[PDB]
């Protein structure tokens, strides 16, 4: 599994375990990312702060 | 231990264990705290992503 880093233009594998690609965001701004990269449990999202996650390859 | 909240007018005593009140904001936006409560060790922040700690009586 590769994941995308805060620049779009970077990635990386994940390491054992940690199966997912994960985007953060104020919800201000919604389509500025501000943290990106591999995780294993999707982060909980609360009201100003978002947490997307995925499973495919660069999708973060 | 004295926590401010993400809205300020309220603040919950930071329960066992959580002994640090925190403020998280954007950068980009140091006033707009966009989190507020109780945490274990100050999570470590990044470029974009700013996270504040403290232990005294109401201090976040």
């Amino acid at each position: 599994l590769k994941c995308n880093k805060l620049v779009p233009l970077f990635y990386k594998t994940c390491p054992a375990g940690k199966n997912l690609c994960y985007k953060m965001f104020m919800v201000a701004t919604p389509k500025v990312p501000v943290k990106r990269g591999c995780i294993d449990v999707c982060p909980k999202s609360s009201l100003l702060v978002k947490y997307v996650c995925c499973n495919t390859d660069r999708c973060n």
